[PDB]
DNA sequence: GCCG
DNA sequence: CAGTAC
DNA sequence: CGGCAGTACTG
């Protein structure tokens, strides 16, 4: 909390690295961030800042660099090209690598993007709703949007369990979007559900652009009725009873929490994702996966985290 | 970038 | 497959 | 040295 001297100016260079490709290093960076976002007092030394897990010679460095300075010099060596990379891959379905081509083409402003850029079926989509999807809503908002897919899914089944995820379920009081998550206890009803549901969402006029539909996952865009509406991204994910556990936990994030999640179950020798926490993963030197192993049975999020060794943690306590 |  | 996002 | 989470979609 108290560290932000500090982060704010980390903050910089890791957005810098990420928008240029360089995933590595600036995920070395993001993870300094979490832990100094997460002591207990202000970093005053060389040596107090190498005993936080993350943070290593060269990141001490730069946080005295910033006490003895106030500045960080390496802010003023990023080039010129970061921030058009960062408003073109601020498209949703524009990365790094898109971003890049763009930019190597002479192209400058969003404006060069409209008129001369090849653009995928989700890039324009992305394009069209720019400002929109750069906003977060009001949880409020999510609220209504969540119980607007309830109400028509369970319109063809009301035993239809319908959990909206992500930073809505973590408790914060803005949402960048929404992630409904839809099981039935029955075991067997969730199947072949979206092409009513969303045909239902549809004829409303409440989606507005679809950008994924796969047999498991949509993604899309929404908007409430009414003046004064943004347009907002929504996702709709279904799955079978027995994976909800393990579904409400990914989806539910935070991201960099369910990659310490699962970087703490390899090393238990098993493997955690949004269908099972699996046991016995059989892998080679490279950290890649040989054999499948055998899916532990998970009721609720709390067997994943005793299956693991690990307190649970309350959605709201999983920011990092 | 960090860490085993 | 590479790119992208979940 | 070398991995850094695991997976679904798209074209
Ligand atoms: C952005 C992102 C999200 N996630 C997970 C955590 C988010 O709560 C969940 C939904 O993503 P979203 O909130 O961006 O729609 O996906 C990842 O596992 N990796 C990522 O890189
Ligand atoms: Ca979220
Ligand atoms: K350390
Ligand atoms: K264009
Ligand atoms: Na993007
Ligand atoms: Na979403």
């Amino acid at each position: 909390n108290h560290n932000l001297h500090i982060t704010e100016k980390l903050e910089v260079l890791a957005k810098a690295y990420s928008v240029q490709g360089d995933k590595w290093r600036a995920l070395g960076y993001a993870k300094a961030i979490n832990a100094l976002k997460s002591f207990h007092k202000p970093v005053t030394s060389y040596q107090e800042a190498c005993s936080i897990p993350g943070i290593g010679k060269r990141m001490a460095e730069k946080i005295i660099e910033i006490l003895e300075s106030g500045h960080l010099r390496k802010l003023d060596h990023i080039s010129e090209s970061v921030p058009v990379l960062e408003l073109f891959s601020n498209i949703w379905g524009a990365g790094t690598k898109t971003a890049q081509m763009w930019y190597q083409q002479g192209f400058r402003s969003l404006e060069d993007i409209r008129s001369q850029a090849s653009l995928t079926t989700q890039q324009a989509i992305g394009l069209k709703h720019y400002s929109d999807f750069l906003e977060r809503m009001p949880r409020e908002e999510a609220t209504e949007i969540e119980q607007t897919v309830q109400k028509a899914a369970q319109a063809f089944n009301s035993g239809l369990l319908c959990v909206a995820c992500g930073s809505y379920r973590r408790g914060k009081a803005t949402c960048g979007d929404v992630d409904v998550l839809i099981t039935h206890p029955d075991g067997r009803s969730h199947r072949g559900i979206f092409s009513r549901l969303l045909d239902s969402l549809r004829q409303e006029g409440f989606l507005t652009d679809d950008l994924v539909k796969g047999e498991t996952k949509y993604l899309g865009v929404c908007r409430l009725p009414g003046p004064g509406r943004r347009h907002r991204r929504l996702d709709i994910k279904v799955v079978p009873y027995s994976e909800f556990a393990c579904a409400l936990l990914y989806f539910t994030g935070s991201a960099h929490f369910n990659r310490s999640m699962r970087a703490l179950a390899k090393t238990k020798g098993m493997s955690l994702s949004d269908h099972a926490l699996s046991t016995a993963v059989v892998r080679n030197t490279h950290g890649c996966k040989v054999g499948p192993g055998r899916v532990l049975p998970t009721p609720t999020e709390k067997d994943v985290f005793r299956l693991l060794g690990l307190p649970y943690r309350e959605p709201a306590e999983r920011d990092w």
